[PDB]
């Protein structure tokens, strides 16, 4: 009569497929600790070690991997479009074994665009704007198009600007009826592709100039 005798656990290191909008709590198919006698490895439980963004956990009854936190693409915790995880199963004759679960991580479109320069001038002897140009930190196919306005904005506010678009991305920002010289917040609202949303508030100069770029000092 048959007893439950030791694991033998390989191949050593396993991965799976992700993608980023995955639900709290959602599993699917996962790691296993390997049992040949019984050609399956029932008694067997799961735990995880090492964890670089605690976005999953493991299913204990299964080994199977499920959301716990939501995901991201576009942090720096992925290299390539992967990560990984250590991960140890536990048997009841008092044994165990360990190994890797890497999770390769397909990106949907799901950020915002953002704008890498908010401080502009506006040299009013010469230029009656400034260009306004973001990006996109998901995939090239996830990005622009972007869809600029002064949406968020106050009506106070549009009555001194004008704004209008330039490029897949980008816009040029203007004055209209001759404000002073001087320093002023323009909230932007810039939506990309699919209409993802970022809200982002403007520095803007408008001031007597030398290099046409920067004010005189």
């Amino acid at each position: 009569e048959d007893q439950d005798e030791g694991p033998e656990c390989n191949p050593p290191i396993q991965t799976v497929r992700m993608k980023e909008n995955a639900e709290v709590g959602t599993t699917s198919n996962g790691y296993k600790a390997y049992d040949p006698e019984t050609r399956s490895s029932s008694g067997i439980r799961y735990k995880k070690l090492t964890d670089p963004t605690g976005w999953v956990t493991i299913d204990e009854n299964t080994g199977s991997i499920k959301v716990f936190r939501s995901l991201d693409r576009e942090a720096e915790t992925i290299k390539n479009g992967i990560y990984n995880i250590t991960v140890l199963a536990s048997d009841q004759g008092g044994r165990t074994c360990t190994g890797t679960l890497g999770i390769i991580l397909q990106d949907v479109n799901d950020n915002s665009p953002f704008i890498p320069k908010k401080t502009v001038i506006i040299c009013k002897p010469t230029m009656s704007s400034a260009e306004i140009v973001a990006v996109d930190p998901d995939e090239p196919i996830h990005g622009p198009p972007f869809d600029f306005s002064l949406e968020s904005s106050t009506s106070e506010v549009q009555r001194m600007w004008r704004l209008k678009a330039i490029n897949d991305t980008a816009a040029r920002l203007s004055y209209q009826n001759d404000p002073p010289f001087g320093s002023y917040v323009v909230p932007i609202t810039v939506r990309d592709r699919l209409g993802m949303s970022s809200v982002t508030s403007l520095d803007v100069t408008l001031c007597d100039c030398i290099t046409e770029n920067d004010c005189t000092h």
